């Protein structure tokens, strides 16, 4: 047994399948979840050394990538060495590896005979998950679902498509390991939602899994079917796959529609167990980073080194308990804010208070400061007077200009209504960015509208 | 003492067992032992099952008391067919309304319920216990092994993953078999076009679904400018609908994919539903895997076994289930059973033409039982058939739009040619 007191802490992991926490325990693993972060970081470092050494020996993808970047496992002697020496893995590197070594790439590690399930992404990426990794996922997900207040015997509805995507399978595996009554109804086919609302009104689930948008659609289908969604008897709904569970307006509407608590969870399919970022019953706002399952680093995309707590960056993830297709510093490309304050549940994990929002796409620097176009887009979309289009113009790091469309009604209301909107837009942009921007208005329907992804940045 | 492997009630299969790589039978004793010796062990099992039901299911105690039966009276397979009354789907629906949500035939306590599944009037709820999930997974891996599917093979399960037991049963089997389970599923728009790229890339050894979906998938592959033969399939196994034992359908799918087609499937109430399934060598029709689920092909007028070579309705009994066990569940389906030598060497009764109808709206004219479903199947082979017909013997058949337009001679040709194929099927002047 490990000197850290950490429960079933070993690599490769082999969890006791019959263990269930005492019924009065808040934590599935009290020590792993509440030990001082400094001691957990020491244990994490030792695990990263084991995992990197493991990939060096079983994955030519990593040995090659690391050798090109001048890294070798003997060099990993601190978490500072991990961020500075180990290069990040991109999705394009995974697709390249799978194209050169089909079907699963040369980072699979396990022999082909160990592959239990085949899943994938929406050129697609193939997931070849080993038996041992499937057990490691089910155990981590049961542990995190316990944290949400979900218990043995509870009826758990998994209402997400059961296909290629890791989402629904991960929730179902967690529900099975927890000894919950699993109700794998799924989603995606016409006529399903109207059938589900009758099943939920009869069966009375204690918990529901899906996407926030599907839960909003199911609430509407219920009212069309002359059913009250508050009568399904749900204690909670837990969501992954898209934003919404940490967006105040969206979360509040779902909590009101169902009369239950909403929990945010979910990193990436590549990062299963994806509930490694998840809220708890008491830390119900945003998500906790369950660091001893998967090591999350919120980084500055300019150098891929950890940003200080209270700052914004990109989640970078490392598997600590996977032997098949392990991910070592996979860049998410998402945006988030992390803190390390006391958590209401008592868990000593970093928190993502606003969950995951935006992207690193088309990021630029205005004198040391990283500016994210998604953040400027989010700030303007808080305004009822915003017309739906804007452009980002940079001159001389140095000068930041924003060309913004007001809506048709603001433009019709006159000169004073346009100026009030332009001044408020300047105030809101400064708040979100934390840097001064010049704001100029442009006539409604002046800027090009694209059905594709908008590329709103001009020059540098 | 029978020699039957892991033969125990409640069953508890060794999860680590894999047969030697070159062994044809997953369980050689259970599969190739003399039928008379297996029947003896099945009788002993029906005794344990009926006693378990008596103690745990007021549904069975109530239903058996009405018909005047008690477990002490079960002394032969003849006592089982003559004394134990059959169960109908309507009886289950009443039991679930009286004792919600799973009925007073659930047997197991609530803590034992692993998965919640069901059927499409009033839906039946399935509460499958943990132990039964393992017994289903084990039975299906054994039967898939009999189809030539092996550890390591990529198995594409292309049926909806939801309420229905089909897809989950094929997945449970593929997982226990240590195959690479590929649960892509079905039912959502855009799925077929993305599946053909996955199958062209991954090259699956086995495919599971319905015969109609496999036909639809072949057409979608062609539209996508791919060849279904380029998937590298050894076999396709189907359940849920007829087709895998229908010559015209089976031949079409085998040709389109360049692989073998296997018929399987009884009822969702009867999971492990692969209790009726074909094998690699006995590839036509299905065998009845009697030591998993006891099948009786019965005369609907008295619910007793018809002799081998005759037609009747399947009646099913779980031998390895503790949750919602079915004892003489009436299928309402129509089949033919024989008990000749099987090419694979398994000593099981066989359904040579699989399941080919319903006992619904059957009428007896001159002592001969006529099945409207058989008339329909016969006419649905004739091209001149207008897609509709009537009985209420008087046969009022609709001719095709082309036949009607082709005149009197062509219409009399249809009218008489709609008597020869029917004649061979019925055996009575129509
Ligand atoms: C865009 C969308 C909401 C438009 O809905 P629509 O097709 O015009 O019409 P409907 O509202 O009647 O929904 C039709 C079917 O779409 C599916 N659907 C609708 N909203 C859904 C949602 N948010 N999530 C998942 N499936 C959804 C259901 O199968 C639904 O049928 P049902 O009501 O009988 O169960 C929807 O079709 C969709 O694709 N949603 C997902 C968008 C997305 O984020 N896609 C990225 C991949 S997850
Ligand atoms: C066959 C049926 C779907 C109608 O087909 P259709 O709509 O005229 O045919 P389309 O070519 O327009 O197909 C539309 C979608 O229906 C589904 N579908 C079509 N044929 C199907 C078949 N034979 N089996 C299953 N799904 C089928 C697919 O999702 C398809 O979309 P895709 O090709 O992008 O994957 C319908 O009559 C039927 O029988 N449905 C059965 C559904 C059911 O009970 N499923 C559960 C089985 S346990
Ligand atoms: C997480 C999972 C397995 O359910 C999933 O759907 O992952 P997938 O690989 O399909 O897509 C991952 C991306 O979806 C977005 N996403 C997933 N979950 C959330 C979430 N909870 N909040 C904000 N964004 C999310 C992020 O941009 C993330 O990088
Ligand atoms: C068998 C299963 C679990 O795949 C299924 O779908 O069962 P379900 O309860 O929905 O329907 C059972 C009925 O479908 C039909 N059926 C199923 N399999 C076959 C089959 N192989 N051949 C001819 N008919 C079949 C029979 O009429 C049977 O009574």
């Amino acid at each position: 047994h490990h000197h850290s007191g950490m429960e079933e802490w070993n690599f490769p992991v082999e969890y006791d399948e019959n263990y269930l926490p005492p019924a009065d325990s808040r934590y599935w693993f009290p020590r792993r979840e509440t030990m001082p972060a400094a001691e957990r970081d020491k244990a994490i470092l030792g695990r990263l050394q084991q995992v990197c050494q493991y990939a060096w020996e079983h994955a030519p993808f990593y040995r090659r990538k690391w050798e090109e970047a001048g890294f070798q496992p003997s060099q990993l002697k601190s978490l500072e060495d991990f961020e500075a020496r180990v290069p990040v893995v991109k999705k394009t590197d995974l697709r390249e590896s799978q194209a050169a070594h089909p079907p699963f790439g040369d980072y699979v590690c396990v022999p082909n005979s160990e592959i239990f399930h085949v899943h994938g992404t929406s050129r697609p990426t193939a997931f070849g998950i080993g038996r041992a990794d499937w057990r490691a996922i089910a155990n981590a997900h049961a542990r995190i679902m316990w944290g949400m207040g979900i218990r043995p015997g509870d009826l758990v509805c998994v209402a997400a498509v059961f296909s290629l995507y890791m989402g629904s399978w991960g929730a179902l595996a967690g529900a099975e390991r927890l000894r919950a009554k699993a109700f794998p109804f799924g989603a995606g086919a016409p006529g399903m939602s109207a059938r589900l609302v009758q099943w939920l009104d009869t069966m009375k689930p204690a918990a529901f899994y899906g996407t926030p948008s599907y839960a909003i659609h199911l609430a509407e289908v219920a009212r069309e079917e002359k059913l009250n969604p508050r009568n399904f008897g749900l204690k909670c709904l837990f969501f992954s796959g898209e934003p919404g569970a940490s967006v105040p307006g969206v979360k509040d509407r779902i909590e009101e529609a169902y009369g239950a608590k909403v929990y945010d969870c979910g990193s990436m399919a590549e990062m299963s167990p994806f509930m490694n970022v998840a809220g708890t019953e008491q830390s119900n706002d945003g998500m906790l980073c369950w660091q001893d399952i998967i090591y999350t680093e919120v980084c500055d995309p300019a150098n891929m080194r950890r940003v200080p707590y209270g700052q914004r960056g990109t989640p970078v993830y490392t598997h600590l308990e996977r032997t098949s297709q392990p991910m070592i510093r996979l860049l998410s490309g998402d945006l988030t804010l992390w803190t390390n304050d006391e958590n209401p549940c008592g868990r000593t994990y970093p928190r993502l208070p606003q969950g995951i929002f935006g992207r690193i796409d088309d990021m630029f620097t205005i004198r040391g400061e990283n500016i994210y176009p998604s953040e400027i887009d989010a700030a303007l979309n808080q305004m009822s007077g915003y017309g739906g289009e804007h452009r980002i113009v940079i001159t001389r790091m140095d000068e930041l200009l924003l060309r913004v469309e007001p809506s048709e009604s603001v433009h019709a209301a006159g000169a004073a209504a346009l100026e009030t909107f332009r001044t408020e837009a300047s105030h809101r942009v400064q708040t979100v960015l934390g840097v001064r921007a010049k704001v100029e208005l442009v006539a409604p329907n002046s800027i090009a509208r694209t059905d594709f992804k908008a590329r709103r940045v001009i020059d540098d």
